C-alpha cells in the first residue's frame, strides 16, 4: 500500500523489448517502483521469455506522418488511465520520439534508455537519427550506454546531472538467458567454423542486399567447410533477397527470427558475425566474436576503436577479403577479441530514477 | 413478483460510490425496491458488491462530458425501466443524469441536498451543480437541519426535504499490515489533500509544513494516501520521499482508510467526506481550505479551518499535540454533526413515503 | 476601436426574436457594446427589426428534448468563444435559454436572464418551461425582472437582490416600434382575435375552444373571429376541420409581428394561451380572456385586465358574451394610465444594468 | 517558367504573421523564389495589411495533443500538393514544430525563422521553450537574430555552417508600416493621446492569467490616481479572461482607454508616441527599443537577454509596488529615462533581415557546386 513511482515503458518492436526487458524486471522487483508497459505495436515470443505483461497494446503500427500522428493523439489516455509517473522509452524509434512527446504534453517527465548514440550523418538513417535528437531535447533524464555517448548528449546541451553512464541493458540481457535449446541449429553447427549473419536496415533493401548474399554464395563456393545461419528480419523484400539467392546452398540455414535465448546461444557457437544491428554489435564483442559491420556507419564508434569490429559496408570483394583474413590469419582473428557495459545496467537505471524521483530535500 | 420501485442509481467517482453504497444495499434488502446502478471505482463496487447494470464510458471539455451525459443517459434509464432516479453530492453527473432524468420525466432525489459555502461559482462547477440539481429534485435527502435551511433558502417546499443525515457515517459503521508497522506505538497524522484549487504552490506548501512539523518532532508519523492525479502525487513526493516519517501511500481501499483514520491522533484534510468521517471516530479535523460547505463541525469545535498557510498548520498541529485541553475541547462528546449512521434507512422510508404510497 | 463589451445574444423562436429585438438595438446603438446574435432554430422578425445573426445552429426541429439540449451544450461553446463573447443575455423559458446559458456558464461566460422570475408555482407545468426557468435562475449572474411580483419570485429562489433588476418587459418596447384581406374581413364588424398553441392543449381541449368559437358564431350573426395558427399541423388540423366552412372565421397563416399588432389594435377582445399576448392586448386596452388553467402574467388578472376561462367551452361563450353585450363588464377590463408590464423603456433599463455590471470598476 | 525555389510558409498567430510578412514580401519579389503560405489559426487583418495570400487554412486551432496530432497528420497533403520545395516556421508555436515535424516527414527540408532564443529555464513557458529546442534539431538552416542567440544553438550542436545572424525581421515588418502615415493613423486613439504622457501597455501571457494581471491592473490604478495627467493605451489580447480581469479593475478610469487588438501600422505609430513601454510581449521587447521606448518587461524571465545587458529593458514582474516606483523613476527623473535609451548598441537589427534570410536561402537551395 506504499507509494510507488509507476514507470511507463512503451516500446513497438522487438530490440526495445530485449533492451527494456531487463528494466521491467528491476522495476518489478524492486518494492519502491511499478513498470506499466504500453505497446505500439515476435513481441509475444520476447514478453513470454522475459515475463513482461503489457497493460495496453494500442494497435497503431504505413505513413510516418499517420503513424506518429495517431501516438501523439491517443497515447496520453492509457498514460493517464495508468496514473503513469514517469516515461521510460528506448533507443532511437519513432514510437519513443512521439511517445515522449506524448507524455511531454501530460507533463509527465520522460527518460531515455540507451541516450546518445550518434553516427554525425543528418538524417541518415531517417528518421531515427532525428528521432534521437528530439528525445534528447524532451527527456529529463539520459541512461548513456558509454562515456562517448554522453559526451554526445553534451554537446546537445544536457546538463550533466541528467546523465548517467549505466551501461547498456543488452548486456543484463544477454546475461538472463546465457544462464537459461535448438535441435536443427545444434546438428547443422556442430563440428563446423559458422558465420552469423543478420541484414534489415531499409537503406540496403534490394540491390546492396543481394551483394551481401552474392558474398555469402561466394565464400560458400569457395570455402566447402563454412556454414552460415541468417535469421531473417521479418519483411516479405528482405525474405525474397536471401531466399532467391541463397535457399538451393546446403552451406546457408535461412532461418525465422530466433527466440532470444536461441540466438545468443547461436552466437556464442558462430566463429564470426556480420550484421547490420545496432545490437548485435554490442552483443558479439562481449562473447568475444569479431564483428564485421555490414554499413557505411555506426553508433558503436568504441567497437571501431577498440578493434572489435569493423565497416565492411555491401562491397562484396571486401566482405568476401575480410571474412578471409579471420578464417585464415589466427593473427587478424585474434586483434578483433568491455565497451558497453557490465551487465549491472538495470540497477544503474533504477539507482538513477531512484535519486532523481523518489527522493526529496 | 411483486411490483417493486425501480431506482436508478447514478454516479461516476469514488465519494459518490461511498455515500451511496448504503442507499443501494438498503434498495437491494428492502423488497419494495430494487436499485439500478449506472456509472458515468471496481475496488468500492467490490468491497461493498455494488453491481453496475450499464457503465457509459463517459469520463475533457466540462460542455463535451455534459453533452454526452444528457444526451445517452437518457437510453439505459428507459431500458431498465427506472421509476425513480437517486444523484448524490456536487459532480457534474449528478447534474448532467438528473437533468436526463428529468427529460423522460423520471422524478430525482438529491442524496446529501442542502451543502453550501456561499461563493458564487466557488468550486466550478460544483457550487452551480447543487443548485441545478436543487431545482430539478423532487425530494431532498439534507444531510442536516442547516443544509434543509439552505434549501429552504432556494425555495424549495418544507414537504420536499428531509433531514436523513449522511449516509457516510452507514458507509464507515459497515467497513468497521505495513500501515501497522508503520504506525503501531507513534502518534499518526492522517492527511489527503485532493483540491483543483490548490494543485501546486498551495500543496507544496502544506507539504513544507508537514516536512516542518516532521523535523521539529521526531517522533510524529504521517501517512498521506495520495489522489490519482500525477500533478498531485509529484508535489508530495518531491517534498517529502525521503523523510522516513512520512508514508507516502497509494489510494486506499475505504475499509483500509477507515482502520487507518481511527488509529491516526488527528486528521488535516481537503477532503469534504472525511470532515465527516473523521469527527464520527473522536478525530480532531484541521481543514486544509479557506471555506467548507460542512461549518456544522467548525461551529461545534470539532474542526477549524487553516486554509493552506504553513505558519498557521504547524501552529494549529503543535497546539493539538501539546495541550491536552486544547485536544479534548475538539472531540467533546453530546452534539451530533453528520446523523447516527441510520441515513439509508430514513432515505428508504422517505423514498416508501412519496412513490410507494396512495392517497 | 476602443473595447465593446461583447454580448452574445442567443434565441430559437419568435417570442424570443420580439422580445430580445429592442435589446439587440439598443446594444447596436450604443458604442459601449457589441450584440453578436446565435440562433438555434424567423427570418421575417429578423428582417423587420434589422437583427442580423453571425451563426445559425441548425440543431432544433419532431426531436427529443434530451437530444437538443445535448447538442446546444455541445455546440454552442465554439461559436461563443470563436466570436470573443464577454457575457451572454438568453430571454424567457425555451431550453434554448437553458441549455445556452449552462453552455455559456461551462465557458465561464457571465449570463444575463431577460424576462426573469415568471412563475405558475406549479411544479413541471408546463414542462419543460417552468423547470427551465428556475435552472436559468441559478446560472444567471443578472436578472432583468419585468415586475416588481417577478423580483419577488427570484429572492425566494436564493438570487441577492443586487443581482435584480425591474427593467419591465421588452415586448412593451417592440410594440411601440411597429406601432389588405384582413381590412376587407374585419371591415365595419366586432372581429375576435384568437391566439392557441400550447402543447398541453393539442387535441380534444383545443377542440373544445374551436366549438365555443363555432357556438358564439351561430348565435351572433354578425361577429367575426381572426385565428392566426400556430405552425404545427395538428393545431392547424383542430382549428381547420372544426371552423373551415364558418364564413364569420378567418382562419390565418401566421401573421408578420406589424400586422398582428395592428390587428390587436382593430379587435373588440383577445383570446389567448400567449404569454406575450397577455402583457401586448392590455397595453391596448383590450381585454384578455386566457385559454389556460393558470397564468404567469398574474399582475394582469389581480388588475382585471385578463381573466382565466381555461378550455371550458361554456365559460368561453359565456365570457366572451358578457364582454359583447355589458359594455359595463368591458370597461372593467380596461385601465388606461396604469401599467402592469413596464413603459417601454425596457431596453434602456437592461443596457444601464449591463453598463453598471460589466462596464465599472470599483 | 524558370524553376522558382517553393518556400512553404506556415503559421497560425498576429506574432508570426507580423515575422514572417518581410520574408514572405521578399521571397515575392525576387524571381528564384515562391512563397507558398499555409495558415492552421485579427490574422485577416494583418494578411490584409501586409498583402499576404494564403493558398490554403486547415482551421484545427483545446488539447496540445489533439491540435499537434492533427497538424502532424494533416498539413503534408497540402504541403505535397502546393509542391513546396523547403518549409519556413517562426519562433516558439506549437504549429512551428508540428508543420516543420510534418514537413521532415515528407523530406522537405526546414529553416527556423528567429531561431536561438533561450531563458535556460526548462519547460517555462509550456510548450514555447521545448518547442524551440525541437525546432532547433528538426531545421537545416537556422536565422538568429542576434549574436548571442547563434551561441545558444552551437550549445545544442547545431553546426556552425546551419546558423546565420540575420537579424530580427520584426524591425523589417516595422520599417514597413512606418513609411504609411494615413494608414498609422485612427480618430479615437488620436484624440485620447494628443497633448498627454501615453503608457502603452500589452499583457497576454497565459502564466500570468487572473491573479498576477490583476496586480499589473493595480499598478495602473495607483499610477493613474497619483498622476491626473498620466494616460494608458492598454489594447487587449481577444481571449475573454484577460479582457474580463483589465475591464473589471480599470473600465471607469477615464485615464485608461481599454482597447480591440490595434492594425499593426496603428499599434506602431503608438509605440511611437508613448513615453513608455509596459509589455510581456516578445516583439514589443524588440521593437519600442528601436523607437528609442525605454520597456518595461511584465515577466520575471525573457527570450531578450540583450536588451536588458544593453539597459535598454528591464524586468518588472507582475509586483505592482516595482512597477509603480520603476514608471515613476522614469517618468520623473531624465537622466534615468535617457539611461534606458541610451545609443551605441544595436541590440536585434538594422531591419534587412528578410535579404539576409533570401541570401542564406539562396547559398543553401539554390547553388550547385
Ligand atoms: O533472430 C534474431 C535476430 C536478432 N535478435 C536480437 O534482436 C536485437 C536487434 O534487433 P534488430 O531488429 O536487428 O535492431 P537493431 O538494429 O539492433 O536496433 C536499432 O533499434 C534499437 C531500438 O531503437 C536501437 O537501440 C539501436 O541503436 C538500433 O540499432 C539484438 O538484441 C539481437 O540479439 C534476436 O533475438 N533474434
Ligand atoms: O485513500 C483514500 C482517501 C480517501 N478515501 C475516502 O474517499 C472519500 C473522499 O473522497 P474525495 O475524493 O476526497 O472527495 P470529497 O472531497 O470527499 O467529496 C466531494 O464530492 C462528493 C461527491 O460529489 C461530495 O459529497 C462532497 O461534498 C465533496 O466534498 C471519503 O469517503 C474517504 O474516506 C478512501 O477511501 N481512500
Ligand atoms: O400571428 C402571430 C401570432 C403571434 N405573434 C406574436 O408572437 C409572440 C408570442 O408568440 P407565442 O408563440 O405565442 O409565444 P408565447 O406563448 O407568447 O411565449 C412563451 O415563450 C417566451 C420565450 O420563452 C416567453 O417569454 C413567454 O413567457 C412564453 O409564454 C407575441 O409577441 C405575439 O405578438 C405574431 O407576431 N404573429
Ligand atoms: O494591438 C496590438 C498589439 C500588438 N501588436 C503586435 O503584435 C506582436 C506581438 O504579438 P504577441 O501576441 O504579443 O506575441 P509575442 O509575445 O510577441 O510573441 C511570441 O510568439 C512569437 C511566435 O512564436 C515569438 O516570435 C516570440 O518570441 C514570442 O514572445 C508585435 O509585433 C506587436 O507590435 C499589434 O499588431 N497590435
Ligand atoms: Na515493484
Ligand atoms: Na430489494
Ligand atoms: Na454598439
Ligand atoms: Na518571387
Amino acid at each position: 500500500s506504499h507509494m510507488a513511482l509507476r514507470v511507463g515503458i512503451v516500446y513497438g518492436t522487438r530490440p526495445e523489448a530485449i533492451k527494456l526487458a531487463p528494466l521491467v524486471l528491476a522495476l518489478d522487483a524492486d518494492p519502491g517502483f511499478e513498470p506499466v508497459i504500453i505497446t505500439t505495436g515476435m513481441l509475444d515470443e520476447i514478453n513470454e521469455l522475459f515475463g513482461l505483461r503489457p497493460r495496453h497494446n494500442l494497435d497503431i503500427m504505413q505513413r510516418l506522418s499517420a503513424m506518429a500522428s495517431r501516438i501523439v493523439g491517443e497515447l496520453g489516455d492509457p498514460l493517464l488511465d495508468e496514473l503513469v509517473d514517469v516515461a521510460v522509452v528506448q533507443g532511437d524509434t519513432s514510437t519513443a520520439f512521439a511517445a515522449a512527446y506524448a507524455a511531454a504534453c501530460e507533463r509527465i517527465p520522460v527518460a531515455h534508455l540507451e541516450a546518445g548514440l550518434r553516427t554525425g550523418d543528418r538524417f541518415e538513417p531517417f528518421p531515427e537519427e532525428i528521432n534521437r535528437r528530439l528525445i534528447t531535447q524532451l527527456a529529463d533524464l539520459h541512461f548513456a550506454p558509454t562515456a562517448d555517448a554522453a559526451g554526445n548528449l553534451l554537446a546537445e546541451g544536457v546538463r550533466s546531472d541528467d546523465v548517467y553512464v549505466t551501461g547498456n541493458t543488452v548486456i543484463d540481457a544477454m546475461h538472463l538467458v546465457l544462464d537459461r535449446a535448438n535441435r536443427e541449429l545444434d546438428a547443422f553447427t556442430e563440428g563446423r567454423q559458422t558465420v552469423l549473419l543478420t541484414m534489415h536496415r531499409r537503406e540496403s533493401w534490394g540491390i546492396p542486399m543481394g551483394r551481401v548474399a552474392a558474398a555469402v554464395a561466394e565464400l560458400c563456393r569457395s570455402r566447402p567447410t563454412l556454414r552460415f545461419v541468417i535469421p531473417l528480419h521479418p519483411n516479405p523484400e528482405v525474405r525474397r533477397v536471401f531466399r532467391s539467392h541463397l535457399s538451393s546452398l546446403t552451406q546457408v540455414l535461412l532461418c525465422e527470427p530466433l527466440r532470444y535465448s536461441e540466438f545468443i546461444r547461436l552466437m556464442h557457437r558462430a566463429v564470426l558475425v556480420l550484421t547490420d544491428s545496432g545490437g548485435v554489435q554490442e552483443e558479439a564483442p562481449t562473447l568475444g566474436k569479431p564483428v564485421l559491420v555490414l554499413r557505411d556507419r555506426t553508433e558503436r564508434p568504441e567497437g571501431i576503436a577498440a578493434g572489435c569490429a569493423r565497416l565492411v559496408g555491401t562491397d562484396p570483394a571486401l566482405i568476401v577479403k575480410e571474412v578471409g583474413r579471420l578464417l585464415d590469419d589466427p593473427e587478424a582473428y585474434e586483434a578483433m577479441r568491455v565497451c558497453y557495459g557490465e551487465g549491472d545496467a538495470a540497477a544503474r537505471c533504477l539507482e538513477a530514477l531512484r535519486e532523481r524521483w523518489l527522493s526529496s530535500p
